């Protein structure tokens, strides 16, 4: 009911992508990105039909998580397993890479043992170094400034939930705190693919100024469009998809929450916000986890203190027919599989 | 030297059990339980003969442990591996399911990625929710109120150590603190299979009153018998197996131990207690780990403070010829394999 | 460019080694050790040629790490995977084996489930007990007093970086704190294989006196030679390889560092020390991780406090053409594979 139905150019990309790292969307062309998205669709159809061909048979993959994330971890594990690879999960330890041993040294050892490496952690500088010295494909599971795999999942999902529209024809808005890896990659992604993106939220939390200038140079070339606005009505108008993510921070701070909630509350995605799009076929997306209700411990707590049931999105929207968050969530795997098969596939 | 040697009904169960969750013994019929126990015996013989057929080939299984347990973990891993499945071990993290994200959301994501899920954690309410929303078989590795896999292992072991007696013909006593998952499942198990169980220990630690009433309604139908008594002599008389489990608690409390030890000490299984059964072929069982001696750190500590070498069971009994705790321990795997193959086997 | 090129005796060892544990080099003959080293070379050539035959297909291996060590962990995982085995990684938990449950009990349970077990932890007494009661091959990933796998890797590397010299013809020096597992195994290894070893460092940190006497009894028989000296000039003279390892301790103590650095500094391996060998083909080895520079956090910290850029070895030596630390690091895997295939290989 909801899927993406797509010569010498099929394997021209196979060549370009073989042995490449996957550190950030900025490192790829629009065609290369489309290819990964198309490949994901095949791998997905193959798995469902029970006709998936293993292209990573015999390969060993190291999964470095300096900061735990079950959801991205599973995406890689299941993707690897389906393809015949074996996995070694290296989770958070007492020391972080750099504290007492450098990436340069770490990269060089893992590279001798494994065929591919996944890193999920801190600064992009770190993965970039791992990428430079490992000698095997390195893939960014998430850094402070970027989160590429997520966006592949997001665009595949958008294509699957459109009736024959290309990414170049889609319009979408991201509401909330865009000054982060998700916000950044969604903008680069939107730019690279010639989409119409709108970052709706407080000016202080729009993405990096330099990054926006860089992404707008790209947009101009791909026929895409980027608009940054604090005005919800104007921002969500006519969009095909609405997207948000938790904008509070577990930990700091008691009153920083009073403050934070006050600043971000106007941007929660609620039914009222979907109605402002003037598009009844509008779909809601969220990278997850979402604080969409009154049932978690931190949810009852937010309810008692701010009288709110859900922060960035309401339970009504989250469990609505417009919500496609779980298709989106599943797509992390098919897209991550695409990245591995394309770069390391034999 | 010690094993279980057992039409249209063979596959009538195959049907009933396909796609089922395995949350508690209360959810199954006596025939269904017997089937799982019989299947385990085949899988065990197959592995030993080097003729095991993989019925989970290609399947990916998620192992959720909110509270670590190497012994149940290994049982699942080795069972999965022997059957051609791949495994993702998700151990204890900073937050527990519910603190900041609900099972409803968690279940729905894992269900899209994995083919089967194992949960080991807190309240039964939690696994039940996972079972309702995952969309794939869910198996209870242990909750506060039940521990079904353990009992399958226990009954298989009983059958293996009997000379042609059916579970319906066995008599056994559980000494100690029965107000817990092990005590509960042993009672439901005993009831479902028409056995003669006797919970020997302080009235305050007999199982839940409602549960006992429920299990006695069952017993009456299966021709089983449940008796709860504080009298050891009367309780262990004529039993085929004696069973116990640690009844102290690592942590709370310094004097709660003085108190606890004083209350439970009369129920330790010692040679004197086996002799009270009037049955020289009596066998001792223990789900493990057992504080059976003077060698562990907490063992020397208990020795210096209460002058005891072993709490719930004595070293002499534990290393005696009556002890079958390690066959019992191995059987966790064969029985867990049975549960997975029966519910997810293709 | 750098590799080791080597009847009824080929399989006479196959017999001797089948089902053996690998707890310490003291438990093996010089021929047995050479065999493991030779086997490693084949397994290495096979993997590179893409013609490796799986001799552990279907086997399940438990990896016990009471004290984390990614580098030895990966070595085992990749070795197991390449050979068709499955792995269960049991990392550091709340309690250590012995605190509340004995090895005797633990060994007996794992032995029923797994086909082979790896232990990395505390005292040798512990692995020895695991080795006695598991009933399946047990392998020492590292204990307080020994670290055998590392030395196999080290000797293979030495053979690979020699132009047709046997271990019996090599000369090497270990500079620093030799009173530990690495120092111990290097000495036993050197003795067993008839090498010329020299432990260069403070007399207080020479290996155990009894162990040295034991190793010298061996050396005398194999035509090897062991010399312990505080004199660097005299110690490194004419060596083929120089070897060191971090001699500080993360944690204790602020001034114990002032003290420690002052005592060990004269033994850092710097270009000046390589030149003292009078051998321009000299190669540097280090088990890793090494504090060889000014870039890690603890590195900038050591730079600001003692004005040093690198402790046991200088960046210049570590990244020099003499450094073979990464070939050495890779060889942990090929040698560990050898140990498993030889003992459990079918």
């Amino acid at each position: 009911h909801h899927h993406h139905h797509h010569y010498f150019q099929s394997n021209a990309m196979a060549f370009n992508l073989r042995n490449r790292n996957f550190l950030k969307l900025l490192d790829f062309s629009t065609k290369e990105i489309q290819f990964l998205i198309d490949l994901s669709a095949d791998l997905k159809k193959a798995k469902y039909a029970g006709t998936e061909q293993k292209k990573l048979l015999g390969k060993n993959i190291a999964l470095i998580f300096e900061k735990a994330s079950t959801r991205t971890r599973c995406a890689f594990e299941v993707a690897a397993f389906d393809q015949g690879a074996q996995v070694t999960y290296i989770g958070p330890s007492g020391s972080q890479i750099g504290d007492k041993e450098s990436m340069k040294d770490t990269a060089r050892v893992l590279g001798r043992m494994y065929d591919g490496i996944q890193y999920r952690g801190f600064g992009q500088a770190i993965v970039e170094e791992l990428g430079a010295f490992a000698g095997v494909p390195v893939w960014n599971g998430l850094t402070d400034e970027f989160h590429p795999t997520q966006i592949l999942a997001d665009f595949l999902t958008m294509l699957e939930h459109s009736q024959g529209k290309a990414l170049a024809d889609i319009q979408f808005a991201y509401l909330g705190d865009a000054r982060n890896n998700v916000g950044n990659s969604l903008m680069v992604g939107a730019a690279k693919m010639g989409m119409d993106i709108r970052l709706v939220g407080p000016q202080a939390y729009w993405p990096d100024e330099e990054l926006v200038a860089a992404c707008q140079a790209i947009a101009k070339q791909t026929g895409g469009k980027i608009t940054l606005t604090e005005n919800v009505a104007e921002g969500v108008q006519g969009c095909d998809f609405l997207y948000t993510d938790v904008w509070v921070s577990m930990g700091e701070s008691p009153e920083a929450w009073d403050e934070r909630v006050a600043l971000m509350k106007p941007y929660q995605v609620n039914m009222n916000v979907l109605k402002q799009t003037g598009n009844p076929n509008v779909k809601f997306m969220h990278c997850l986890p979402a604080f969409h209700n009154d049932e978690t411990t931190i949810g009852k707590q937010v309810a008692d203190k701010f009288g709110m049931k859900g922060l960035e999105v309401t339970e009504e929207v989250f469990e609505s027919e417009h919500s496609i968050v779980f298709d989106e969530a599943e797509n992390r795997m098919h897209t991550i599989k695409a990245v591995m098969v394309a770069t390391l596939g034999s």
